Formats: structure tokens, C-alpha cells, sequence
């Protein structure tokens, strides 16, 4: 079914499992601020998981392979999430609609200004390339799907097939814009670039809450059913 | 000058600019502990790493950029950048990390250093995607130059504004270059679109590889500094 989708349905489809924008509780310094971000990011998971299930072929996993790709991919979700809502409020990260924080409001926590600084560069970069809320949710699905697919051949070919579905949706909504073929292929080509610069900060966010002191896997398998 | 070339001519340039295969130092005491593995894997990465900067003034339009983004490319790429390498010379060595021909190391050698086999696995994973997809030479140095180009040029005034979409459109010229041998290959447009976006969804595992590489050479305790990078650019 999830394979037989048109480019139009498959937006469709995404752009309803879409979250929605959630509140903080909002000076700070190390453990306030993180408990604001803990807490914030704790409830987007919970969404995250339900959104995941909604992704078209996501279901069409086992719930070991879907639980490995979420345990993968949560991070960079969150980081392409705020950097999304965060595009139209260039030199800020817009965490909530009531915590909306300045490059200069990073250096409250030790090692977090580094976080900031990489995630404000990627909001500028989707300013200037214009993203489309449509290409924003098929990035957003190549990173669930791509972030543990190397890691049980018929799932592996599947995810290839769903993605395969994604570039095909990613280049009709390019072609219906107007962009010549050329140029769809190039669009095509740094949005997709964009997600190693999101993978590189998934793992120095990682790396810094490891600095803090992550789910397990038991945590999202009883989160799934 | 890297914008006047035709496909044909930015592959010919990549395929001239490509770094020699280095030999490891010849008959280490066998078997390896740990310390000397990591001697022998260390010596020969510092010594790729030369021919790397010559390979690097060699991509079309790195030489354009400033020494300071130069080297800034570099301090973002260089590991990224000699594990794609081992990924394609090990390609058809199902199971085995070719890291010079003499040093042809299975899943099991990866063991000997605490840490390391993690890394190996995510490598030889790689390797086998490389395989099943039948990655050709062409494809290989414009992904290799898409990693020098692309993974430091979103943590860069008028300046760098010029230096960023400079380097925005060589990117654009290498993907053109990619879209042009698989459109030569006779590949549709809709299988030159999905194998163009396969390829570039690798380079974000390499780039995890990468992280986790960087992770695990700090653990055991040098790296390439700025100023090591700058000296052997000049
Ligand atoms: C700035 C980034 C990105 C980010 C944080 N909060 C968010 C809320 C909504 C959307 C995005 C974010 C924040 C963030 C986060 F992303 C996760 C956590 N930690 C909690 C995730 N929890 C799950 C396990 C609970 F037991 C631990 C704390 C944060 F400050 N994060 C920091 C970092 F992870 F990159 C480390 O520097
Ligand atoms: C990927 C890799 C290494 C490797 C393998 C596993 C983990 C890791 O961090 C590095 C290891 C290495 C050792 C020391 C340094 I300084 C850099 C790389 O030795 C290499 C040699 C040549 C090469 O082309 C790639 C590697």
C-alpha cells in the first residue's frame, strides 16, 4: 500500500502525522535551563513515537527494527524540528513559543553555546534555501528511516523502497514548484547533505548529554504498543 | 577555475587528483597487542594524511578558498575522508578491512584494540553497501570530494558569505557531474534521482562513522591540529 503512493499522497500523509508545537514552563545556569530542555524534549518524544508510526512503511517493520531506528533518530528529530521552527527567527532557537533563546543564552550550560552555534546554522541554511513545510516532513522521514537502516534483508530493501518513494515525492513537489530538472536534482542533493551536518550534531548532542549525566531500548519498545 | 569544467573534464581532474595506496610498515612483529595495531594504523594514516592535502589542492575549487577555510574543511573531513577510502579499497573483500596491501584485517583482528570492532563493523557494513549497490570509480572521488566540500562548510561577513556559496556551487557542479555519468550509464531519470539520494544518504553514516571514530581515538588517548593542517598546506 505505502508503496504504491503518489507523491501528493504521501505529503498528505505526513503532513497529518505531523506533532504539534509544544510550551516550556519558563535567570537559569546549568540545571534549570537542562531541565527545561529535559522535560521539553521528554514530551515531544512521546509524540515523536506516534508520529513514527504514521510514517508510510514505519509499521510495515517488526517493532525490534522499528525501536532500533527510533533509538537512532530521536535526536536528530528533536534538532530538525527546532531548527524548522526556528527558521523565521534568524539568530534564535525557538525551543517553544515561550522559550525562544539567543546564541548568547548557550553559554548558561557548559558545552551547550557549541549545540546552539551548529543548530543556528543549519536554521539559516533553511531560510536561504526557502524549505517547504512538504520537504521539511520527507527529510524529516529519510532521517527516521536512514539513521539504523545499516545495521532483516527483506526489511532492508523495504526501507530502500520506502526511501526510493521519498526522493521520487521530494522531486514532484520540486517539478510541480517549477524547478527545471537540473535544478531539482540539486535541490534534492543539499537537502540531503543538510542531514550529515544534523547527523554531526545528533552525535555531539549525544556526546554533551553524555557531559550532563538517553533511552534504552526498553524504554521506546513499551512506548511503541 | 572549477565552474568552466564539463562533467567529463571535473571526473578526469578527480580521477588525476586521487592519492596513491600506501603500504603499512613491512613485517611488525605478528600477531599485533594493541598498542602496535594502533602504531601501525596511526603511522599509516599520518602518512596518508600527506598525500590527502595534495589530493585536497586538487579538488576544483578548494584551492579558490581562503588557507583558514582550507584548513577549516580539512579539520571537519580528514577522517571521513580516509575511511571512505578504506570502505571502496576493501569493497571487494567481503568481511576484511583492506588498510594497505599488506594489512588485510577480518572482523575478529578489529577485537585486538578495546572499542575498535564497533567502529570495524560500521565500516565493513559500508563496504558491503558499497558493493550491492555496485559503486563505480567516477561516483567514488565525487563523494569523496562532496565529504571535503560539504562537511565543514555549515560551521564557517561578505567574505565567507562568497566562500560558502562558492563552495555551494562546486557541490552543485559535483552532483551534476553524478547526475551526468549515471545519465551516461543509461540509467532513467527516476534511477539517476534515487541512486544520486542513496549515495548522499551513505555520507551521513560516514559521517556517524566519523563521530564515533573521533570518540574512540580521544578515549585511548593525537589528531591533526589547525596549525599541523596549515604547515602542510604551504
Ligand atoms: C539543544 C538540543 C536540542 C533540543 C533540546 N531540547 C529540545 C526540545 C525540543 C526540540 C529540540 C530540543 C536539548 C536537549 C535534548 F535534546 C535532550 C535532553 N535530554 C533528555 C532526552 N531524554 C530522554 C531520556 C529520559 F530518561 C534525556 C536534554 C536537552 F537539553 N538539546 C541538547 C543536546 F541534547 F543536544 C545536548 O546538548
Ligand atoms: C579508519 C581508520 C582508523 C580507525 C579505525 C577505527 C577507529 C578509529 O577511530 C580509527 C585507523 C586510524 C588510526 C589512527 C588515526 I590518527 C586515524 C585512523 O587507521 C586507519 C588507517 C588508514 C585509513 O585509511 C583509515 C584508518
Amino acid at each position: 500500500l505505502a508503496l504504491s503512493l503518489t507523491a501528493d499522497q504521501m505529503v498528505s500523509a505526513l503532513l497529518d502525522a505531523e506533532p504539534p508545537i509544544l510550551y516550556s514552563e519558563y535567570p537559569f545556569s546549568e540545571a534549570s535551563m537542562m531541565g527545561l530542555l529535559t522535560n521539553l524534549a521528554d514530551r515531544e518524544l512521546v509524540h515523536m513515537i506516534n508520529w513514527a508510526k504514521r510514517v508510510p512503511g514505519f509499521v510495515d517493520l517488526t517493532s525490534h527494527d522499528q525501536v532500533h531506528l527510533l533509538e537512532c533518530a530521536w535526536l536528530e528529530i528533536l534538532m530538525i524540528g527546532l531548527v524548522w521552527r526556528s527558521m523565521e527567527h534568524p539568530g534564535k532557537l525557538l525551543f517553544a513559543p515561550n522559550l525562544l533563546l539567543d546564541r548568547n543564552q548557550g553559554k548558561c550550560v557548559e558545552g551547550m553555546v557549541e549545540i546552539f552555534d551548529m543548530l543556528l546554522a543549519t536554521s539559516s541554511r533553511f531560510r536561504m534555501m526557502n524549505l517547504q513545510g512538504e520537504e521539511f516532513v520527507c527529510l524529516k522521514s529519510i532521517i527516521l528511516l536512514n539513521s539504523g537502516v545499516y545495521t532483516s534483508l527483506e526489511e532492508k530493501d523495504h526501507i530502500h523502497r520506502v526511501l526510493d518513494k521519498i526522493t521520487d515525492t521530494l522531486i514532484h513537489l520540486m517539478a510541480k514548484a517549477g524547478l527545471t530538472l537540473q535544478q531539482q536534482h540539486q535541490r534534492l542533493a543539499q537537502l540531503l547533505l543538510i542531514l550529515s551536518h544534523i547527523r554531526h550534531m545528533s552525535n555531539k548532542g549525544m556526546e554533551h548529554l553524555y557531559s550532563m549525566k538517553v533511552p534504552s531500548y526498553d524504554l521506546l519498545l513499551e512506548m511503541l504498543d
